[PDB]
């Protein structure tokens, strides 16, 4: 009967930007995948098709490139500038979501202007503005890790659908996906990102795993305990199964040496590790 | 300071199931990609590696195949059975999230047991249980549509970064990604999915678009006005740009005939259309 | 010691073109992904960086759009125009390879200018010119098919590494990747493509398969025997494994009903079916 | 006319294998994606569905895992063992094609059994056996490189469809896909792969490029000139366009700093650099 326009947002998604810093002969590369979406009073645009309040997505795109010309210290700093510009430059725009993926490059044999892509991980940043408030979530993804031993899984319930054998020695492989929310905008973004990455890797490798859940808990704990500016960290870790192949039919044995790496299905362990007292339902996690 | 385990869930993701119904010579095929995740008291699993409460993801996987043996009328019904099983079968499991993608097959020349995949759209379903509360969201994705005319965009704000020219005739192309939440479990799930799909396609095609936001609004309005069992529908529609190629440098005109279909960037318009007075932010959307 | 420049080609790959025919209210859509590469004397370009002979890839791209303006009856006709243009327009260009993928669209409820994408298959065309001679290869890909029964596999040899159990009833699922070479350019391209597509599906579905190899042979035979204009057809068929799940651990039998559809690994059966007396190694297959 | 069975091969594709070396506490990891296909007399299998000569694809897969148990020095040596086994183990199998992708892993903080994936490149190997002849092609793929300056493109012909402007400063970015054929199987495979990788990177970075064709020629020449065991190297290099964004409409200049990294289309430059007098068209290139 009666229909109502609810939450909404629009903008330009995946604007691929490469910013080269070449004031000196020692070039620097900043490679980003930027997305910009605005929130505010767009009622008439939906109900009547009145574009008076619709800042064209093409315009949002042009702004990204225009702002990049001035350069930026970090990805987060760049998103902060974009968000401030759109929310303050238009009265009907009250907020939005600006996100970016940052791709890393390494110099080829330390060359001044020749690089190769480091595809082992992708850094992420998301800025959300709501009226007078803003929040930033940084993250990492695509970082595949594996422990060839020092992992076990036993003591789990055994119902009539359980066939999994308990083990005290198995491979533990996953793709590290983690996102953490800052409780302040005054952060050394690059330094914290590198720190967190190292803490996650260290926790994963040095923790004698009794369950992926425990390893993940330890990874999140290390971060919260080391960084006061981080209120919570969410992780989504797939258990990429490496099956110990049965070689007995061929007259052999397999002392935890030969594995079949299955694509699907895979276990998916996810959790939020937070600082006691901090909020547990922040809007930035809604996307 | 004090680290605490927040929201969490775990299970088996992407269990590929193909159920063949062959009681008669007229075979039927059900093809699904199922994910099962449990929620409850998993504190000890995370903080101490105590797996007493950890129903193995492998066991969750086994359950999917064992349950499929009995057959299921619809994907939603199948998910409902799985959800009830895990929540009621284990005291420390108070809820969860069970999802699936349904892939369509068509018979080859009406053959009894020979089929070809219809890859033009993927059907989705998600069930979330939280205590005594149950919620189901159905959806459709991967459905690409295009209008060669009957689409315009003008009257938008023009700032120093605006270069886009107004138009009264352009191509409008998008990939229909839609998800709607049911307000009851007693629904003819297959019949409603077929209906919603048709309403979305019909609205996209018949609406003289003055903006993608408007087309989306009309699509959502049609679904809500037609189905009493739906409280809201969310849509994420990319504006896949088809640029009219400038052939004037070659002395040729281009009367809206030759286009370059760019990959990225793309406009991304999203909105929620809801039944007036219905829940504003149902937890199921958080995931 | 002495280095020589061997075979080489260059051009613009993946030019996405959408040609809308709108001389009447009944719009038509042609959607292509075009690749153009030239062959000839480019010795100096490689050894000295002298670009006098290098028709820019950007120019080749512009040519694709400029030619699309005039329209084209078929993808093959369009490729033929491009090939002729480049080979005859530049003395140092003696040939090349022009390819295209054609994507299909269906009208939305028979609407005059609103369509939805048919993603169930992709049509391909490849034109290769070498001096005064030219050859065309047409094909289809991405067409997934499945037989729920009427397939068996037994009688294979057994060695110490063999564990496979014979069967007289199994699922036979594959992705139809087929390419055929015409022995003349005077062909009703759209009609033959449609016919070939039909012959492949018919042979796949109606052949009681004793092996994927046998099914494939029958598919190729049907095509060669039906179309005089075709000298050979090459197919690459993966055997997409659908494992009958063992439910006995749960107290249930599985009468060929519940299957696990594994991603990898997969059997890969490939063969060339030819018209007796035709060429055995046409250069167009080298690419 | 009569239908004939032409070239054909079959086997198991993409068998994912992970081999852990753990005789000492210092674990090593070998990660491969293996494909096995046999060639020989399979006439009856295709024409009559007689599987007497059909060594099961499942058996081939089992053989990969069984052989993995004994360990292997390099990926190429592993393929050689497999190839010799099938060709020498079955009289009707006269040869085949065995290939693999090798994925790299780095230790986490020099840990004994904890690693992370290096996804910046993928190493490939292809072995083809034809009777007594063993031909091997090694390669590298997925290695993206970029030069921020030291690249120009001018002096090309300006035909009636040429709009590209000459330039003496542009970005040159590509994905290094290279494959080289050894003229002997007695090679230090790991050492040569490392050397070749370094030579390609070096030539790409240090060559003042006047054309991608020139940069490619120099990359290939460096390889052939350095390795006597290599008869030819083939490269397929995309010219991933980084368009210098025009900011003048916004009142700004853009001194080679802000770029739009387009997805498609892209220039595709390919060539074969061979040792003078070597085989012109080795069958292994046909696949």
């Amino acid at each position: 009967t009666k229909v109502v326009l609810g939450q909404n947002q629009y903008g330009k998604a995946e604007v691929r930007l490469v910013k080269v810093t070449r004031n000196t002969a020692r070039h620097e590369i900043q490679d980003l995948n930027v997305t910009s979406q605005l929130r505010g009073d767009f009622e008439a645009a939906h109900t009547a098709g009145d574009n008076a309040h619709v800042v064209a997505t093409d315009t949002q795109k042009n702004t990204v490139y225009a702002f990049a010309r001035d350069g930026f210290a970090t990805t987060e700093e760049f998103l902060l500038r974009l968000g401030k510009h759109f929310t303050e430059g238009f009265d009907w725009v009250t907020g939005g979501r600006w996100a970016a993926q940052q791709f890393f490059w390494d110099r080829i044999n330390d060359h001044d202007h020749a690089f190769s892509r480091n595809k082992s991980e992708v850094r992420t940043a998301v800025l959300e503005i709501s009226g007078s408030e803003q929040a930033i979530v940084a993250g990492i993804e695509g970082l595949t890790v594996l422990k060839s031993t020092g992992s076990e899984f036993h003591g789990f319930p055994r119902d009539k659908y359980t066939t999994l054998q308990e083990t005290t020695d198995r491979i533990l492989a996953t793709d590290v996906s983690a996102r953490w929310r800052y409780n302040t905008v005054e952060v050394d973004f690059d330094a914290v990102y590198a720190s967190v990455r190292g803490l996650l890797l260290k926790a994963f490798a040095e923790t004698h795993s009794l369950a992926l859940q425990q390893t993940m808990y330890e990874m999140g704990r290390a971060v919260i305990e080391t960084h006061p500016e981080i209120d919570e960290i969410k992780m989504s870790l797939p258990n990429k199964h490496h099956f110990l192949v049965d070689l007995q039919p061929f007259g052999q044995d397999n002392p935890n040496e030969v594995f079949y790496a299955a694509d699907r299905p895979y276990g998916l362990i996810e959790a939020t590790i937070q600082r006691e007292g901090s909020r547990a339902d922040h809007p930035i996690w809604s996307n």
